């Protein structure tokens, strides 16, 4: 039993992160095979960051202005190109610890663990999700740029987030591992802002199944709701509308607990309008947004990785 | 900035998990060198964990009846033997991933990282702390037994933790990598109850320093109090007492924001008496204590590790 916010165990990234030099500056870069990813605003210097213009920038630069460190070890950049906002530094060796990968773009609402790098080196993982508004809830510091976040499918490793940027809310945005920005933002020193947030009704009610399958069931009720009655009270709580593809998802969760989820809503419809008068549920005060239908499967069941 | 629930890196610990059958029962162990280090039950029956006696139980076994897999590779039992509550499997090849290492019984009010496993594989890494009641709150299935708890200083897997059982509360107890148990808790089938659980206040008080570095304010004021009178509200709430070394470690998070630890002791003082009134510090609308003074440290000023 017990319930945590638990990350993908990290071994298998944590041998494919490297440091990259250009210049002045420092950062994390992924190295898969003989290919180096990091991000392109590396090759910026102050100057340059007001409105940047990367083609230029790249094409002032040579191969030997790039220094790779794996460990102690410098490997030899032979060639280099840009796609989107990463760079791939092709280097002379491919690493002889690369796993079974893809890149994946997921979508808001998924969650991931993020190893957090400084200068190549591992500081520590954690989980989070996508925001609706596509920014993380993060924890970064100065040269933390390049880390990356990954789940574990079986024995693939799917990277889905490298880190460019921290909000002033104090939430962190970046893109996918081909360069993609999720939301709105680009890699300039500009006046950039994430939308209002909202909450992930899906993995709400996830966590209130996780909660029964642990013994806290004191909001559980007998009534029942609508897909449509429930959806019109969540938009006046700021939570994202529930859709069919959500019913059926929190369907296993439904099978081994016995409660159906139109029953789990008018739960969650209840807890909304009364709040939870100084109860908790799984140790926390507020309502946990940051669980999948499948962590929770994963971690109530008990799936490993290889 | 941001404050995440942090886990330290697990590449290191995953390359020692093996797993470890004797008869019908399975289980994960540890392979350090020319030794692989698991739970002493699971030389037991359903027959025997009433009241087992596993001196008995051991002499009645031989080396063949270990069965240690480190992935599909079976490793030799070449010798065996009881450390209070560990089997220690001397095999015959020496694990040549053994990282620098050292085994540490830790301190109620302490944290470390739990690399989950089943079957000898890792399932996942999370964040926990020492009790004061020498329990866990944990996330443990079936088959988890064995699972190891660990920090990282520099480049040394400390080990401080071997998990064995779930108490009626949902929470969880082990021992040290020696075999002895954290608190009052046997290896045996008999009615154990964990003590009554206090809050850690020393953690409290380094998550209101990470709070307030990370510009959530609104508790600070501008009153002081001494150590006598803080430690009265104290346990009152069931709070831990504060000592003078708890003030001394604070000192670094105390220097870097210019509030004194007595200051900060009175608005502690003051959310203990008035809540928190549906504000919330760091995400939490609840005091969280399984931060230590060295956690938030190294997450607010960037320690990595080799
Ligand atoms: C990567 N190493 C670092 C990530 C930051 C550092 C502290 N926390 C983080 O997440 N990247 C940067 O230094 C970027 N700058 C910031 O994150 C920056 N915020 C900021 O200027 N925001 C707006 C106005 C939205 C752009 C602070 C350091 C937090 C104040 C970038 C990365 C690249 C694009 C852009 C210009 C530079 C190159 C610096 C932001
Ligand atoms: C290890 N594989 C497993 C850990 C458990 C399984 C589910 N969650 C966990 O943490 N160990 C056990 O099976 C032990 N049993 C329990 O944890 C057990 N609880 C229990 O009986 N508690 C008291 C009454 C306090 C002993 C449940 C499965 C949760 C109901 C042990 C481990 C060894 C000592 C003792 C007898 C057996 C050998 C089983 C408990």
């Amino acid at each position: 039993s017990g319930f945590r916010k638990m990350a993908f165990p990290s071994g298998k990234v944590e041998g494919c992160m490297v440091q990259v030099t250009c210049g002045t500056t420092t950062l994390n870069g992924l190295w898969l095979d003989d290919v180096v990813y990091c991000p392109r605003h590396v090759i910026c210097t102050s100057e340059d960051m007001l409105n940047p213009n990367y083609e230029d920038l790249l094409i002032r630069k040579s191969n030997h202005n790039f220094l790779v460190q794996a460990g102690n070890v410098q490997l030899r950049v032979i060639g280099h190109s840009m796609q989107n906002c990463v760079l791939k530094l092709k280097v002379d060796t491919a690493n002889p610890k690369t796993p079974k990968y893809k890149f994946v773009r997921i979508q808001p609402g998924q969650t991931f663990s993020v190893l957090a790098c400084y200068n190549g080196s591992p500081s520590g993982v954690y989980q989070c999700a996508m925001r609706p508004n596509f920014t993380i809830k993060g924890s970064f510091l100065n040269g933390s740029c390049g880390s990356v976040g990954f789940n574990i499918d079986y024995d693939c490793v799917s990277f889905c987030y490298m880190h460019h940027m921290e909000l002033p809310t104090g939430v962190h945005a970046g893109t996918d591992l081909e360069g993609n920005f999720y939301g709105p933002f680009v890699d300039r020193q500009t006046a950039q802002a994430a939308g209002t947030d909202t909450t992930i009704t899906v993995n709400v009610l996830a966590w209130l199944y996780a909660a029964v399958i642990n013994g806290d069931r004191w909001f559980l009720n007998r009534f029942t709701t609508t897909l449509n009655d429930f959806n019109l009270v969540a938009m006046k709580y700021n939570y994202e509308p529930l859709t069919q593809d959500h019913v059926d998802i929190l369907g296993p969760l439904s099978a081994q607990t016995g409660i159906a989820v139109l029953d789990m809503c008018a739960s969650l419809k209840e807890l909304l309008q009364n709040g939870m008068n100084g109860r908790t549920i799984l140790g926390s005060a507020l309502l946990e947004d940051e669980f999948t239908p499948f962590d929770v499967v994963r971690q109530c069941s008990g799936v490993t990785f290889q």
